[PDB]
């Protein structure tokens, strides 16, 4: 049986880049809760004892940027210089201005353009992907790395591993077989975790606890064997973490946000962006398309690209590829996708309910990936029925 | 003839995200020039009247961060509030500290580990890609978007289009034919440019000038026809730009830095990173491997993944896929790539000469893409001979 090794990583919510995504999306949530028509382009960065929120917001909302920043950091567990950032000591810089009027006239006519006439908030390209290899129609390498990172957070919060600190990363190498273009996981080859820790725990205790409390409960037993490789805190010490160890920025985890290196990426970040930014609304809709093609049994795997021009409602290009797993030709799947899905940003916003913030609607997307989640707020995970001649 | 549409974009050196990449790599260059063993992790961000350099540097170098920032902005053409940032008046913030000692012990033993023992400076995965569809073994959608963006900067600087301002973007949609897994460009479907401009030029003049001075000189005539679509400054006004129009950050153009959506990306940014950061040295080596497989005639297309753990010299995984274009099996190409290439970071650094800064060695990688360039400083663009039958 010929196989190959494919690797995906993740980080948890205490990773300093993920912190920035969550602050950017906490700001988006706060704007939309008061003004659903908010134009939001909120970037965040962090380093030792410093968070800065910067970029462009036009909102009728009254927003306390400082509070949102400190509250977000506090909830993730950045509550002392000892764990790499103190939410209640750190400098909070704010360099927020209104959206460029040159952008605003072209995109939405300063909040006068009707939904079907709203232009793309910028140019770019976006991909959606789905694979039948997991029930959430996501790649197993990604899913396993992601769920391990979430389990790492959970055993700190639930008091199972009292020695953990917020900042952690994971990486899973899966051995795969190609079944007529479909991806069939064989076994997990290598599992890696690097997690921040206090000074009370030995490397033997870290290794024991990570294997028993974190990795074993998440990876299906059928994928683990006596030859599976384990790298557990390979640096040998990870006491210094969060912004103290490593500068964070919004949009530096776009592959961890998406498909772990499977499918494709157009390069646009998600977090801190209102849905006129097709970086977000476009990627969500082409995930809905890719997932719908696979969930309807039209294909075992699907990749969809869309592209846009700033100020133009209609996409410049659309493609569908099923890696030869389609039960009808890709040209016919492309025709069905284009008849079923409205790629116009004004339409995507309403059709996926993307102007709703609050109850951390977008903050939830900013850690543990945007795709393959079952929370009803993830509206682009809802499968659309597709009209086709489905085999008996 | 059955075809499909594939789109790639670019931005030029005046795009605020690309400005950040160039500042981050200007800081790397400046450190390496004095201290080749500099540990550099320099992030940059920018918004109206403000640039900030932040992250971690351990260097024996004496560095003027403010001068490097202002010189980099000045050279790109950010010389007034009128064109979106004033290199001589903007606030320059600096939050640079030394590398975490916890990282330093694990990666390089505080500058004591020998090359073969240097660990990956972090975990992660990187892909390299090559395609025989262009002489540079890069995807045509990416190459055309990139070369159009570079021509856009050129006609501003050389005084061909004097209305231009530094900040511009491109996108090209190519109609492709699949030839048994190989990619064969048929024609250019859609060309888009959005460029910053002064108040002295009409939208009709912009469209005329961009077609005649920027697009026509770059796109091969064989790819352009009467049905090619043009979007030329479709927003209708792009007077405000650079940091004034839009916040920039290092590492927010990783697809424009690489293959324009072709192949794959592991998510690691390049700019501001010394070569112990396998995000950079790992991506460079797997581009060299993918390109070498294609240039040796082993395949018409090649994707190579490598992955690492922090502190471990040897990669955790390697894969080769030729999209069914391989003339020998992918398992055998993987065996030749692993016998030919040394993926240990301490060895990659020396083998690609990545500790040399100066004459903007890394600053030049920080706009117009890291791959498919002819400049001899792009050491990873050198084809290695591969032994096969
Ligand atoms: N008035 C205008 N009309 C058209 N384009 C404009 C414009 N003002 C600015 N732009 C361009 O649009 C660019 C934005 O590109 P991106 O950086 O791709 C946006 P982003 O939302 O930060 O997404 P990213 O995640 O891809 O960085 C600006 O930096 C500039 O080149
Ligand atoms: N001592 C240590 N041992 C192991 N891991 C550590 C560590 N100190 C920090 N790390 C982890 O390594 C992370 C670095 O993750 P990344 O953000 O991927 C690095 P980067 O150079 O910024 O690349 P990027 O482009 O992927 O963002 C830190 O944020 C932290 O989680
Ligand atoms: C076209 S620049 C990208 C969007 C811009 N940041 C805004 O505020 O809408
Ligand atoms: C493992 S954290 C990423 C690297 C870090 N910025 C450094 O200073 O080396
Ligand atoms: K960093
Ligand atoms: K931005
Ligand atoms: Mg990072
Ligand atoms: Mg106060
Ligand atoms: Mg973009
Ligand atoms: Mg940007
Ligand atoms: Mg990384």
């Amino acid at each position: 049986m010929e196989t190959f090794l494919f690797t995906s990583e993740s980080v948890n919510e205490g990773h300093p880049d993920k912190l920035c995504d969550q602050i950017s999306d906490a700001v988006l949530d706060a704007c939309l809760e008061q003004d659903p028509d908010s134009k939001v382009a909120c970037e965040t960065c962090t380093k030792t004892n410093m968070v800065m929120v910067f970029g462009e917001i036009t909102t009728k909302a009254t927003i306390d940027y400082e509070k949102i920043v400190r509250d977000t950091c506090r909830s993730i567990g950045f509550i002392s210089d000892d764990v790499g950032l103190d939410a209640d000591k750190c400098k909070v810089l704010v360099n927020i201005e209104q959206q460029s009027p040159d952008i605003a006239q072209g995109v939405h006519g300063h909040f006068t353009k009707r939904p079907e006439d709203i232009g793309a908030g910028d140019q770019g390209h976006m991909f959606g992907y789905a694979t039948d290899e997991t029930p959430e129609l996501m790649p197993l390498s990604h899913v396993l790395a992601t769920k391990i990172g979430a389990r790492l957070t959970e055993v700190r919060k639930n008091g199972t591993c009292r020695w953990l600190r917020p900042d952690g990363k994971t990486q899973v190498t899966v051995e795969y077989y190609n079944d007529n273009g479909a991806m069939v996981p064989v076994r997990v080859h290598t599992v890696l975790i690097s997690t921040q820790h206090d000074e009370t725990v030995t490397n033997d205790e870290i290794a024991r606890d990570l294997k028993e409390h974190v990795i074993k409960p998440i990876i299906p037993e059928k994928y683990l064997d006596d030859k599976t490789i384990f790298h557990l805190n390979p640096s040998g010490r990870f006491v210094i973490g969060g912004p103290h160890g490593d500068a964070g920025l919004t949009g530096r985890k776009i592959i961890i946000d998406t498909y772990g290196g499977w499918g494709a990426h157009g390069g646009g970040a998600f977090s801190g962006k209102d849905p006129t930014k097709v970086d977000r609304s476009g990627a969500y809709i082409v995930r809905q398309a890719a997932k719908s093609v696979v969930a309807n049994g039209m294909a075992r795997r699907a990749l969809v690209q869309v592209s846009y021009a700033i100020g133009v409602p209609e996409p410049l290009s659309v493609f569908v590829d099923t890696y030869g797993t389609g039960l009808i030709p890709d040209k016919e799947i492309l025709k069905i996708v284009k008849e079923t899905f409205d790629f116009r940003p004004g339409m995507m916003t309403i059709n996926l309910d993307l102007k709703r913030g609050g109850n951390g609607r977008f903050q939830k997307t900013a850690a543990y990936g945007h795709f393959g989640r079952d929370d009803p707020d993830f509206t682009w995970e809802v499968v659309k029925p597709l009209k086709w001649d489905k085999p008996q």
